[PDB]
């Protein structure tokens, strides 16, 4: 139910997702995922509930429930805070807002480096999303430094594509290697040379919206639904198992760590259970068959970018 990352740590294949949880459904959520068996929470700043998730954290501590060493928190880097004189504060707010003195994995969230300010998403007259002058190479330090000062035990990169992956990799005076790429998969967007290259590399890749982010804000009704999916479907149904329960079990069969986001305590415990049961290797392969390169992240305002992810083909 764990794999080992390049740091020496071992990291659960299962984890709860919060981005779109509400801050006031949160805490239980999260302390629901703690006691049905969840040992990973995948947090970040920019989703503007790490306090109350935080507050679920501390309380199964409290209660004894779990042990700090056995959760694996992970949080992300926002783009405005890309600066080398930024990162260790936003490190520290995320440290502050989870009440944790630790993070397990910090994660440079988005390739992308922002202007700095209060605003996530900080727009010039016209529109377009404000850069800011950093590469991702002295960002990378920046987070090296948060591992030789104690406050995250590894770190890793997020919707990097292989180039961007290449270029950490390739830093001159490379210190610690990106443990982790968390990027987006599912049967849509399967990722095959994009994953091949990361655990090439020894790089553990983690697959985001794996149900395909029915609740994602722009969501449109023409767009498919894996859930929907009547082939998905048909594979759960030869398991008596749920569509979302394939969805979750797939990603882990190919290496891989999953976190799908819930705030439905039913289905908070649905999805975890997924270790009873395997997809055969050619419900692998059709299930891999189903990629339209289908992506369900990203945005517009972002595409000039110098750093944007989706250009290239992998
Ligand atoms: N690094 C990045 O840039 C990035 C980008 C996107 C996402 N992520 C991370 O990955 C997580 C998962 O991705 P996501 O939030 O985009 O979406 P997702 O996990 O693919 O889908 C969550 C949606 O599915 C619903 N759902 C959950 N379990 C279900 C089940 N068993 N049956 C039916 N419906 C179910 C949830 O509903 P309810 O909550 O109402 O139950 C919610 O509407 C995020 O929360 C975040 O932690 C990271
Ligand atoms: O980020 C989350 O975890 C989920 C997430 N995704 N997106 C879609 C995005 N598409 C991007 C594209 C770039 C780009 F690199 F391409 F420029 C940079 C940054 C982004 S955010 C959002 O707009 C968003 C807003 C608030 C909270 C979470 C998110």
């Amino acid at each position: 139910s764990r794999i080992l990352l390049n740091n020496g740590a071992k990291m659960p294949i299962l984890g709860l997702g919060t981005w779109k949880s509400p801050p006031g459904q949160v805490t239980e959520a999260v302390k629901v995922a703690i006691d049905v068996g969840y040992r990973h929470i995948d947090c970040a700043h920019v989703y503007q509930n790490e306090n109350e998730v935080g507050v679920a954290i501390q309380e199964k501590l409290r209660e004894q429930v779990v042990k700090r060493e056995e959760l694996f928190i992970v949080s992300k880097l926002w783009c405005t805070y890309h600066e080398k004189g930024l990162v260790k504060g936003a490190c520290q707010k995320t440290l502050s807002d989870l009440k944790l003195d630790y993070l397990d994995l910090y994660l440079i969230h988005w390739p992308t480096g922002f202007k700095p300010g209060k605003e996530f998403f900080p727009l010039d007259e016209s529109g377009n999303v404000v850069p800011s002058d950093t590469n991702i190479l002295d960002t990378w330090a920046a987070m090296e430094e948060l591992v030789d000062e104690g406050l995250v035990k590894a770190i890793g990169i997020s919707n990097f594509n292989h180039l961007q992956v290449e270029m950490i990799l390739n830093k001159p005076g490379l210190k610690y290697k990106p443990a982790v790429n968390q990027i987006e998969c599912h049967p849509y967007l399967t990722q095959e040379k994009l994953i091949q290259y990361c655990q090439s590399k020894g790089i553990v890749v983690t697959a985001y919206s794996p149900l395909g982010s029915p609740d994602r804000p722009w969501a449109k009704p023409e767009d498919p639904s894996l859930l929907e999916d009547p082939r998905i479907k048909a594979i759960a149904a030869k398991h008596n198992k749920t569509t979302a329960q394939v969805l979750i079990r797939f990603p882990m069969q190919r290496n891989l760590v999953v976190i799908p986001k819930s705030v439905t305590p039913e289905r908070i415990a649905e999805n975890f259970k997924v270790f009873d049961f395997e997809l055969s290797s050619q419900d692998m392969t059709t299930l891999l068959s189903y990629n339209r390169n289908w992506r369900v992240c990203a945005l517009l305002s972002c595409t000039s970018h110098k750093d944007y992810p989706f250009h290239e083909e992998f």
